[PDB]
């Protein structure tokens, strides 16, 4: 037993990235068969990304303008291409080190690893959630550029997030593996802001079912709850409203541990309502909110990879 | 920029786990070279582990009783004998991924990668410390054992941990790599009790550092103490005690950041005795200890691998 934050294991992602250099810019790229995906924005100046017109930019780059290097092989760029906010480097040479993958656009409240890489090698990996204002609280520095986000299902390896930016409130911004920017962010160094951050209701609830299979059942109380009830007291707490879906979706840990999910939310409404008068549930003195229920049953249960 | 707890990459542990099974019990088990290691509790029954006579067990097992199994490959067992706490199963072939490593014993308060696996399986990865009590807080579910902790020096793996037990709490004990337990633990299904939990105090003052260097100093307070004054208000707290090769160590951050060790040491002592009034650091509402002045440094310049 006991609960934690836990990244999927990093060795199939780890033999995807590479580094990228064009001019005086390097980042990181995912090499997968003979592509290498990495942010548009390589091909800018720190001046340039004040207010870049990418397919200006673009007409004066070459394929030999293209410097990737994998471990310390240098790969031959035999094309070249703009998809939304990502680079398309057609390599020569097929990664051997390619896994099952797929690309996909997650939804706001979902959660995914982070390999955390420099000039194409790797610092870490953790586990992230992207919130509902579509913005990641991750850890970044300077040339972190081209890190990516996934899940893995047994073999296959779901991309989801590439990291372009981090905006002036130091909330960090990016795209799926199409380019397309998760909300309404752009590949420019302007004033950006994320709307008011809101709690994952649906995650806070599953950490709630992980705590109860985990010993810690302090903050179960005698009440229960309506959906419209628990949403009126939501609303001004800032948690994202729930639905019957979500509901559903907690149906499993409802059943395991025999508590009601509108009970549930009846322990959280009074946790939000009095704090946790200087406890702490597993662990943690706050609520929450980076589980999914997938990723609780996941962790519970022991699905491996 | 932004900070989070990050674990080390895990391609090249995940290269290394097996499973081994005996009899009705199967766990993990690390192949470096031509050996696999592995917990000796796999030789037992669970009616075994209410008083195992290792020595006794271990005499009606042979070399053919050792299933070791790496991914779908049965493993040849062409001799075994025990080390402390752990078997060393000697096989026929050399692990082809064993990369550079060390197997190390580490100091209380040292922080370390957990790569969670299930029948050899891995399942994910997270950081963790070895806490002043020697026991770790983990996530360990059935067939955990034999998991490893490990640190990664560019690309030299040192391994500092096995996982054996948990105990009646929920905490998790276990050896290092020449199956010396970490505390007073014994491999025995008893009562067992790890003494008083307390912080590492130098490594929530790495983390205060962590914190000015990302922009949260609302705890940086107008006074100053001296190592016998703020040690007197550790004890009662239950921090250990912080001396001058902790004040040392804190240097580089000190430097860094303009603030003194013991200016800080003041700031960290307001936060004891007046909590953090309904605040964050970090995004904690409590004062984390998981984070090494080397592990701040780390993430603080972006070290790769």
């Amino acid at each position: 037993s006991g609960f934690r934050k836990m990244a999927f294991p990093s060795g199939k992602v780890e033999g995807c990235m590479v580094q990228v250099t064009c001019g005086t810019t390097t980042l990181n790229g995912l090499w997968l068969d003979d592509v290498v995906y990495c942010p548009r924005h390589v091909i800018c100046t720190s001046e340039d990304m004040l207010n870049p017109n990418y397919e200006d930019l673009l007409i004066r780059k070459s394929n030999h303008n293209f410097l990737v290097q994998a471990g310390n092989v240098q790969l031959r760029v035999i094309g070249h291409s703009m998809q939304n906010c990502v680079l398309k480097l057609k390599v020569d040479t097929a990664n051997p080190k390619t896994p099952k993958y797929k690309f996909v656009r997650i939804q706001p409240g979902q959660t995914f690893s982070v390999l955390a890489c420099y000039n194409g090698s790797p610092s870490g990996v953790y586990q992230c959630a992207m919130r509902p204002n579509f913005i990641i609280k991750g850890s970044f520095l300077n040339g972190s550029c081209g890190s990516v986000g996934f899940n893995i299902d047994y073999d296959c390896v779901s991309f989801c997030y590439m990291h372009h930016m981090e905006l002036p409130t130091g909330v960090h911004a990016g795209t799926d593996l199409e380019g397309n920017f998760y909300g309404p962010f752009v590949d420019r160094q302007t004033a950006q802001a994320a709307g008011t951050d809101t709690t994952i209701t649906v995650n806070v609830l599953a950490w709630l079912y992980a705590a109860v299979i985990n010993g810690d059942r302090w903050f179960l109380n005698r009440f229960t709850t309506t959906l419209n009830d628990f949403n009126l007291v939501a609303m001004k707490y800032n948690y994202e409203p729930l639905t019957q879906d979500h509901v559903d979706i907690l149906g499993p840990l409802s059943a395991q541990t025999g508590i009601a999910v509108l009970d549930m939310c009846a322990s959280l409404k009074e946790l939000l309502q009095n704090g946790m008068n200087g406890r702490t549930i597993l662990g943690s003195a706050l609520l929450e909110d980076e589980f999914t229920p997938f990723d609780v049953v996941r962790q519970c249960s022991g699905v491996t990879f």
